[PDB]
């Protein structure tokens, strides 16, 4: 029997799934601890930077759960994501320790743009800068790729990195009652918000398991992208990433939220 998680139903992606918007020709890559093999997964490929794992093969759990949000299938097992038909590339940039150097990072951004990705999901910060990092984000947007990022656990009043760099597009987290969980950084630069506490997907081990974090918000908006992407494929990555800010539902505090909630119905309207 098939599950939709709660986050999958709040951002409306079935509405949009009964428009026939699955996110089918577009490409997702989730650089992440790699994308297990799994019945609810469709992995078409990627690349590994991290130099002990040469496979892209998940020893953490952390980019499968991800990978899950974005893309499972829709079919009679396991959950749902919200592009269940997206085109799926894992690039391990992490180790198995959840541990990643910039330079895997950055080459990680280089591969999605030299690949022709059209969204890059990067569940993962800092809060120093880094020049190696803003650059990598740079050229991957000059080629296209709409990179999103998380805003950060911290709880604090600004936002880490890559999420503060302009040309990343920074996710926020809320709870079942449209607030911001605790630990979801805000703040100058934050741009929009989706469900990131008890979100349930595709782990490691073919089951499924709950996790919290701005991590698991961050897939909920690339997700979204993909949607708008097949529904509007002319459209840029800058086009696609307005749109989302221009159709999210206001939840209170432009600090805060952004611009509110991620809306696939809305934006695939
Ligand atoms: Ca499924
Ligand atoms: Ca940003």
């Amino acid at each position: 029997g098939q599950s939709v998680p709660w986050g999958i139903s709040r951002v409306q992606a079935p509405a949009a799934h009964n428009r026939g918007l699955t996110g089918s020709g577009v490409k997702v890559a989730v650089l992440d601890t790699g994308i297990s093999t799994h019945p609810d997964l469709n992995i078409r490929g990627g690349a590994s930077f991290v130099p002990g794992e040469p496979s892209t093969q998940d020893g953490n759990g952390h980019g499968t759960h991800v990978a899950g949000t974005i893309a499972a299938l829709n079919n009679s097992i396991g959950v749902l994501g919200v592009a269940p038909s997206a085109e799926l590339y894992a690039v391990k940039v992490l180790g198995a320790d959840g541990r990643g150097a910039i330079s895997s990072i950055a080459q990680g951004l280089e591969w999605a743009g030299n690949n022709g990705m059209h969204v890059a999901n990067l569940s993962l910060g800092s809060p120093s800068p880094s020049a190696t990092l803003e650059q990598a984000v740079n050229s991957a947007t000059s080629r296209g790729v709409l990179v999103v990022a998380a805003s950060g656990n911290s709880g604090a009043s600004s936002i880490s990195y890559p999420a503060r760099y302009a040309n990343a597009m920074a996710v926020g987290a809320t709870d079942q009652n449209n607030n911001r969980a605790s630990f979801s950084q805000y703040g100058a630069g934050l741009d929009i918000v989706a469900p990131g506490v008890n979100v349930q997907s595709t782990y490691p081990g073919s089951t499924y398991a709950s996790l919290n974090g701005t991590s698991m918000a961050t897939p909920h908006v690339a997700g979204a992208a993909a949607l708008v992407k097949q529904k509007n494929p002319s459209w840029s990555n800058v086009q696609i990433r307005n749109h989302l800010k221009n159709t999210a539902t206001s939840l209170g505090s432009t600090n805060l939220y952004g611009s509110g909630l991620v809306n696939a119905e809305a934006a695939t309207r």
